[PDB]
DNA sequence: TATAACTTCGTATAGCATACATTATACGAACTTAT
DNA sequence: ATAAGTTCGTATAATGTATGCTATACGAAGTTAT
DNA sequence: ATAACTTCGTATAGCATACATTATACGAACTTAT
DNA sequence: ATAAGTTCGTATAATGTATGCTATACGAAGTTAT
């Protein structure tokens, strides 16, 4: 019990080990079980198999996705390894309700979703409408497109870059050095190149911008109402503000999202990653050069980005035409 | 002992944790095992390394494929597993008669079989053999061709699609919506397309079985002897059917099959995705786009379908032939 | 005692799961180990460490290679493991004099030595030396070395082809079916395939030695001295005399070889190996593509094949004069 | 607590079992690591993880780089395991502030170097200015950098050859065998080529310098400030020579240096070798085969030297410029 | 004076890499139910 | 009598799932320099 | 007899995977024959 | 007095190595259908 207490004192105490992400998550399921045990009668830690798995039932009951009740799950578990004690999932009763849970859903028709892809297409569309404004947000919008495009870096990491992480080829393309992504952290890190359009893009970015007056400033920067842009050494332009500019570029072209309530109707954060992955795909980019581009290590998830590969246009319906 | 029978009752109560599939074939295993062990005046459960060796020589002996032995361990290490004792594959024992059995089979000629290739020939040649046919079954059948060649789905697949997963495209073609996939994250997608002309053969189907009269009936359904159809909404045409669809119709062309006892002798449920993959491959489609088309994340199980055709042949024939 | 020779019992009751050369070593190296033990006064099994250091420092002394060295005590080590010993290997004093030794003679100029490659201009230099030939025993030899070079198969793999392993792509070319290599035991196997014109080589020897009278037949055998070929579905044609046709065609075009006792001062059972992956290697071809030629799953090898490219010809050169 | 003892004496019995630069720098963790221990207050040996970790952070604050602190860490580890002790690393303690450390010094802007390249522009600038220099000291730096930039062997390797390791090829150029390889199994080969322009650079050294007097001697040695040279069998120069080499060479184009403390500001040992890997990347030599140039196993090290040129853009700049 | 263009935040959900186990078809035979 | 299925048990081919993270998705409420 | 092998025993290379050493950088303090 | 080294300690970049097999290398000695 002392053990317990001292495995969690030094998780806490090496917290900057995780993601940020991965701690707010903790404390999200944490808040979600916590209160359904105080509601039920039940001991929040350690936690009981059982108690883990009317749980999990209770969360399939509320409707949420098998991947929301895995994260649920997920989070419970790591508090008990790191606790030095047993998961829930070492017991029958929750890895069996789990793969129930996931079944029954499946079989009821939940499938995952993926982004709405920005490809090729419409980054020229957007480009050949954007591109001759001076105004200082389409001018910054227009450079993150490309970069999002280019370099199929996550919003988080386009969000780090600064100016003294840009570099240039021989023949005067632009060089973004990236130290850490969600599955690499390296000081030798990687470089993503940009093509001689997109370079131009951020070059115009730049100088409207004054983000190189101090190498320490992020690329990219909050723009105000009067088309200033505020450049900072401290503060990144949010994930949530990148994922505005991919939506305000959707309405932009296609105007207002759908009445649904559904994700991915218009584009977000992920949506550059999936439209440069098919597009590779499409134009018969080898393996290799794909997961180079997209910094992979496995083959597996390129099967996870194309997966929504327009069937209409698809080879079986392109070869029975003939 | 008690805790054995704590984790019996757990994956009895959690039951639908594994598909019926799985149960039916532990269940098998069990008996095989068991029988063989009643047999010989062995102990069936807990499982002992030396009794699971000469019962795994026994498969061997009896002409059983490496496949087949691989499964009835894996039955019995999940049984052992999840009764919370050690499973027989962790013994010394049947490791070292898995390598030896493994090793005689190969070098004895045991070849792994696959479905006889139902490709675009044979489809042309059955719709051709075929369209003047105004009787509801073959009306059925060839539908049914015309989707499994198409779209790669596999006969489950294909059983499960009912009438409401059936929309119109722009261009005016069936798309089918995929009601039910293989997996959370489905690497087949959510869609898949028909041609114009399979369009026109489930066109022809819909109208002359009367199965859009619900929207809940299943596509395909049950034709008896007066060529009268019977839509369902709650019963879905076997799989067994649909292979005996694939069955009969390479019997009306090539007749009736060796009574020698070997499979792949005529067409089966897989034949269209071997034919379909195999034909993207002769039209230069690349591996990634072919995965994508049949669902594929496994490489291995393509490449076993197109590795004997002229340009999977490999670099040393290139630099040889030229 | 008795669990140590349950465990050597239970190895031996399935030699079949280890290769005959695995056993040939074990036993080379335990005669070795055992002489050497008894004319130093020294116990054999279990070995203890300081005897163990102290027989490879003798292995040192009599100037054997580093890889030999290794090779004894890689099998002093496994004989202990699966005995359910420690390893001599788990110590201090074995362990650090293997590093020394290899550390020692390294300095003192060894290294490891390579097959002579046999390329592409070697193959067409034969070719066009004994294509004329109508002696049996020629048709034979540029048949295998044909296969040999095509696929990059071990000489032991090629002298298991048997007739049945052998097909046909569309395009007329041959596919040889190897279910079992050095580092690969499966049913499923692979399909090396041959050219169009080592293809008519080989159908050219089977047209002349009558080896398809019978699918169970290999597709190497000996020729006797009237020319006449012996075909059989249980003997092979030695590893032995397949390195024999190695070293007579070398002798044919260079003339009898130096009598030094040095290795590979002619062409070996690897030569047509590194050849070929040199040939890849020169023409650009892509790892992926490399390393599915010569079925390697891991890329290292490609470096260990590749090691000794022509430096008066390779890059550098010819960057720096041209 | 003797075992430990035995295991310390068994390290300095076989002490040649490690490099002496191995030995050289675990001393030098060990001072640092007991330093900081008795002025802490702790245990040096065993290490415990609590003050192992507090340690590695020490290290952090310092200003040390990651790879500098794996190094220590890598270093503790060596002499626990190797005394038969648990290792630091194995604990919960040091695996979660590698993992902090590592994030944060990325997060910070901590980039791992490598040394500024000496390409063939650089090269025959050089050579433009130094190739009439009569003077001794001149004509032997030309024929060091001449064959480091050729066969991309390292410093110390180029200290090592003897004149006796010169031969002359068919086509009239130097072959330099190597006498000491990297490793047992050489990825660089045995023997690098000069071509026939540096071949007259080394030819006029030997001949200046009288090296060639004894075959035994080193290609090069100390040449005081009257311009003669002292060839020496025993002794060779040092690699701290022929690093003063390349930064003369630098400090004579370029002046002194940006006296910022930092690394890599002129040329040192590792710059023709990062500098012909460059220069074979852009004239389109493959990936292997500048890896067999420089010896290299993992492309990652390549890629480092190569990624900031224009032909290794990646897929995605290759699309969107056409 | 409100207001563009953010930022912060909560719950809900997808993407990665590695390790390794289910899950679906195949098919002869035995039933079954409307002709 | 029988067409055309369904149900079943076992043989074997075909992919599947968990883990331990780290990330985006998006509506809602709050903030600051205009 | 003899071609053309086979058999055999010892010596040494190739493979896939999982993890640990081994080299260079360089300012400073010496050393040595001009 | 000094050019041009050598030696040294520590920072950091660069590859290196063991493991548990499975394979070939090749001289020699023995074999069998001509």
């Amino acid at each position: 019990s002392d053990e317990v207490r001292k495995n969690l004192m030094d998780m806490f105490r090496d917290r900057q080990a995780f993601s940020e992400h991965t701690w707010k998550m903790l404390l999200s399921v944490c808040r979600s079980w916590a209160a359904w045990c105080k509601l039920n009668n039940r001991k929040w830690f350690p936690a009981e198999p059982e108690d883990v798995r009317d749980y999990l039932l209770y969360l399939q009951a509320r409707g949420l996705a098998v991947k929301t009740i895995q994260q649920h799950l997920g989070q419970l578990n790591m508090l008990h390894r790191r606790s030095g004690l047993p998961r829930p999932s070492d017991s029958n009763a929750v890895s069996l309700v789990m793969r129930r849970i996931r079944k029954e859903n499946v079989d009821a028709g939940e499938r995952a979703k993926q982004a709405l892809a920005f490809e090729r297409t419409d980054f020229d569309q957007v480009r050949s409408l954007m591109e001759n404004s001076d105004r200082c947000q389409d001018i910054r919008n227009l450079a993150f497109l490309g970069i999002a495009y280019n370099t199929l870096l996550r919003i988080a990491e386009i969000a780090r870059i600064r100016v003294k992480d840009i570099s240039r080829t021989d023949g005067g393309r632009m060089l973004i050095h990236i130290g850490r992504t969600a599955t690499l952290v390296s000081t030798a890190g990687v470089e993503k190149a940009l093509s001689l359009g997109v370079t131009k893009l951020v070059e115009r970015w730049i100088s409207v911008s004054g983000v190189a007056d101090d190498p320490n400033n992020y690329l990219f920067c909050r723009v105000r109402k009067n088309g200033v842009a505020a450049p900072s050494a401290t503060s990144q332009l949010s994930t949530r503000a990148l994922e505005g500019i991919f939506e305000a570029t959707h309405r932009l072209i296609y105007g207002a999202k759908d009445d649904s309530g559904q994700r991915y109707l218009a584009w977000s954060g992920h949506s550059a990653r999936v439209g440069a992955a098919r597009d590779m795909a499409r134009a018969g980019v080898s393996i290799p050069e794909i997961m180079q581009a997209g910094g992979w290590t496995n083959v597996n998830i390129v099967m996870n980005y194309i997966r929504n590969l327009d069937s209409e246009t698809g080879a079986m319906v392109r070869l029975l035409e003939d």
